[PDB]
Order: C-alpha cells, then structure tokens, then sequence
C-alpha cells in the first residue's frame, strides 16, 4: 500500500502544517481525514504518524523497533542533556540511570513519598478553603502550583513554595523559556535566519541559569552529607548493578532537570483535565465524590487510602485517553521490516505514534469515543493490547507513572472530598500547546463542604 500524504508547499514539503498555534491539534484533524497511518515529510526529514491500534500494536514490538528522539526530544536534548527522556537507549547513561532509578520510582517507593505529597495537597486545599466567597480557582495555574511543588520536595527536599507567590521561581522562568524556544524552533521555515539570533542568545542564558542553579542543590547536598528519602539522596548513593557505577554529578543534573520538566506541566495537566471532564460530567463527579467521602474517612490520607481511589484512578485513565498530556512519541525500525503486512519499511526509518489519535479508534472503544466514561477501565484484560499509551512504552515507557498516579489520585481525591465545583463560566474548552497540553483559562468556583483537615 501507499500511504497518504497531507498537502504540500513545494520545496519546504509539509513542514508548514506544523506552523501553528496547535500542532497536535492539527495532526488529529489530518489523521481523521487520512486515515491510520500517513507519511509527513520536511527539509531533511521523514516521518510517519501511526494512529490506529492496528498498526501500533506492531509498532511496540521492542525486537523491531526502538525509541528515536523526535526533533522537539533532541531540542529538549540541548538542556537536558543525557537525562532519561532525552538519551538513546543505546547510551551507556542511559541504562545505568534507568537501573539506578527504577527502585526510586516504584509503587513501594511511593509510600516513602507520601508525606510529602501531602504536605503540598493540603496547601492546595487550605488555599482553596481560604478563598472568599466572589473568588474563583485557576485551575492549570494552581495545579502546576501543585505538581511543581511536590517533585521538588521528593526530587531534592527543595520548597519552591509556589502557594506563596505569583512569580515564578527562576529555574522555572528559564526552564519555561527554554521549552518554549525548543518548540519554537520545530515551527520555523528558516531557522538560520538572523532573527532567532538573539533568541538562540537568550536560549544558552537560559541552559547555564539551569545548569547553575541545579550544581549548586547538588554541591549543597554532598557539603551537608545530610540524607533524606528523595531522589537526590538514591542518585548520589545508588550503584547500578551491572556495571557497578554511580552516576556522575553531571548526569545527576541532567535526571533533576527531566524530572522538573516532567513534574510540571505535563503532571499538572492530567489534574487539569480531569477536573474538566468531572465538571462536564456531574455524574460521573458524583460517583467520584461518593468514593472519596467513603474511603478518605481520616483528617489527611493515607498511602493505603489512596490505592483504595479505585473509581477516581479509572477517571484519572479515562482523562489521559482522551488528552494524554504528553501527546507523542517517536520509534526508528532496528531492522528491515513491514508494517501491518501492508507498509515495508528500511532499517532507521522513524514513526510517530499520534497518542490522543490512536485513543479514540473506534475498533477498540466503540462509537461513543468522544465520551468521558471512566468505565471503560473497569478491567485491564478488557483493553486489547498497546490501545492505551499515555505513558510510552516499554523498556522506555515513563518511570515516573506511579509518581504521577499516586500524586494526581491523592490530591483530586483530597479535592472531590472538601469541595463542591460549579463551572461557572461554562467553560469552553480551549488546549494550549507546548510541549504537552492543557485546558487554557480554565476557571472553576469551588463551595467548601466545611470538612477539617485536623
Ligand atoms: C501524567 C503525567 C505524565 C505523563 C502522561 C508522562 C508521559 C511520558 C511518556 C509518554 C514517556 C515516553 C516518552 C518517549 O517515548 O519519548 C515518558 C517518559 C519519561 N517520563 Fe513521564 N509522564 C508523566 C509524568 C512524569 C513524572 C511525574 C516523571 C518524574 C518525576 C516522569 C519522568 C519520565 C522519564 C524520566 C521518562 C523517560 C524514561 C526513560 O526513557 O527511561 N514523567 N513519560
Ligand atoms: O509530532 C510531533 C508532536 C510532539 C512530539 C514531541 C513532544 N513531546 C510530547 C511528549 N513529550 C515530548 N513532533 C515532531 C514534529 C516534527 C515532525 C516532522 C518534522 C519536524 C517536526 C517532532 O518533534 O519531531
């Protein structure tokens, strides 16, 4: 078969359509009209866009194909470096990282993160009691407040206090800045061009505020000698067992500044969505609500009170099938192979997998794709094979899965118990693009049922 292709403009091939304000919006809309699968060339690139479960159950195979950096992955690469998410699998960083880290990232470690958690949920809570009675909730706006504040408390013991203040911390600004030039520089015709030149000043400043900034929590660390149950303290005494090494100080940075990106928003904009969805469906805002008031029946919750969300786990799935806030990722063939007995590919040449696209084939969900309905995840055996990706894949899927579970499951539980919510503006909803998604200026009002947190 020859597989479509969207429109042209010439000689810069398709790299126009990504010119845009949202790309992946974009790539949706040409998905639905091409079909599950369609080559997408620009200068010195090819790519294809893969978005029906038939052919991405193939895509997963690890024996066939492996993860690539997309472009936007090795823009992200030029700060962050050799941490996780930005190294090759065949990097010697990379498996040493990933063994040393994965013990730091499992549901047992989560009980050792709990507390923290909780330090930062119950200020969102209080912040929200707090509000007078005219006062709304920016919902992205606090929820990365949150998020922010909980991998830099379990990342390094380190308070970005984000309830305390409006202007963000300076990491952040330079952090923010350096994602925005990375997807910035994905949409330009003419990159070369004189007119990005202080923009690519402005983007080196902004690498050594990050690298700066981060040497020094590592330097304080190792000068305190103090150890506390954080990432920090596992990556400084952790040995990966095959090799037997640590990881350098340089590649410590690197995984503190992924888990940064990470933590904020594209953790922040699961929150963000499912509170959208839970407003747009009072029902399904009921059944959550009811869950929450029967198991979190303690002043604060408890790890094991939190694995017992079951319903507001299934809502939190149902919220990243339809906007998984980290919207694609990107394989090469390890080999010769052929694609769904259809698509013969060469040894290196690159998919993409269109997440949100492959979440609603209606050969797997049924007609009503669209509809936010947290049953659907009643049974894991029900779903068929590599349907559901949200979180990659693999041997290169997210470490952080269960970090962002346990998180996003706590503090909307917390909120589902002391909170009724009105949508009071009607909200439309509105995705703003980065690098991951998020309902823009979405604002709701939330009536405190007067429950104590003592
Ligand atoms: C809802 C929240 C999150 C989602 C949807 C998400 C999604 C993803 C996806 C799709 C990948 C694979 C990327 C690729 O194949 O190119 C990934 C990788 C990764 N994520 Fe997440 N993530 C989330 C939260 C987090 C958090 C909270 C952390 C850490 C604190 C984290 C750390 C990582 C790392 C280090 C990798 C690379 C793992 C490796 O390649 O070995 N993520 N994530
Ligand atoms: O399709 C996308 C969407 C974004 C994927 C990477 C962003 N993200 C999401 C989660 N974690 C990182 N990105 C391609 C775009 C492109 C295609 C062809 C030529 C130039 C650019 C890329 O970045 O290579």
């Amino acid at each position: 078969k020859e597989m479509p292709q969207p429109k042209t403009f010439g000689e810069l091939k398709n790299l126009p359509l990504l010119n845009t304000d949202k790309p992946v919006q974009a790539l949706m809309k040409i998905a639905d009209e091409l079909g599950e699968i369609f080559k997408f060339e620009a200068p010195g690139r090819v790519t294809r866009y893969l978005s029906s479960q038939r052919l991405i159950k193939e895509a997963c195979d690890e024996s066939r194909f492996d993860k690539n950096l997309s472009q936007a992955l090795k823009f992200v690469r030029d700060f962050a470096g050799d941490g996780l998410t930005t190294s090759w699998t065949h990097e010697k960083n990379w498996k040493k990282a990933h063994n040393i880290l994965l013990p730091s990232f499992s549901q047992q470690a989560m009980k050792g993160y709990h507390a923290m958690m909780v330090d930062i949920a119950v200020q969102l809570v209080q912040k929200w009691e707090r509000l007078n009675a005219d006062e709304h909730i920016e919902v992205p706006e606090d929820m990365t407040r949150l998020t922010l504040d909980t991998i830099g408390l379990c990342g390094f013991n380190y308070r970005f206090n984000s309830f305390y203040r409006d202007q963000p911390h300076p990491f952040i600004t330079s952090m923010v800045r350096a994602l925005d030039e990375a997807m910035n520089k994905l949409q330009r015709a003419n990159p070369d061009d004189p007119a990005y030149d202080e923009n690519k000043r402005q983007f080196q400043e902004d690498i050594k505020v990050m690298n700066d900034l981060v040497d020094k929590i590592i330097a304080d660390r190792k000068a305190s000698g103090e150890q506390s149950d954080d990432l920090l303290t596992h990556m400084l005494n952790g040995k990966d067992p095959e090799t037997g090494e640590p990881l350098d100080d340089e590649n410590i940075r690197y995984q503190i500044i992924t888990f940064l990106v990470a933590g904020h928003e594209v953790t922040s904009g699961l929150l963000s969505f499912a509170l959208y969805f839970l407003v747009k469906n009072p029902h399904v805002l009921q059944k959550a609500a009811e869950e929450a008031a029967r198991v979190l029946v303690d002043p604060v919750p408890s790890y094991k009170q939190v694995k017992q969300l079951k319903y507001v786990g299934m809502v939190l799935n149902e919220a990243l099938r339809l906007w998984p806030t980290a919207p694609a990722f990107s394989l090469y063939a390890k080999e010769d192979t052929v694609l769904g007995g259809e698509y013969p590919l060469e040894k290196g040449d690159e998919l993409m997998v269109l997440i949100p696209q492959l979440h609603r084939d209606k050969t797997i969900w049924g007609d009503d794709v669209e509809e936010f309905r947290p049953e659907r995840f009643e049974n894991p055996s029900a779903i068929p094979q590599h349907a559901f990706k949200p979180f990659g894949n693999g041997q290169r899927a997210c470490i952080g899965q269960q970090f962002a579970l346990h998180e996003a499951t706590l503090v909307l539980g917390m909120m589902l118990k002391h909170f009724d919510f009105e949508d009071h503006t009607n909200y439309e909803l509105d995705i703003k693009e980065t690098l991951t998604l998020k309902p823009e200026g979405f604002v709701v009002k939330a009536k405190s049922k007067k429950i104590p947190l003592l």
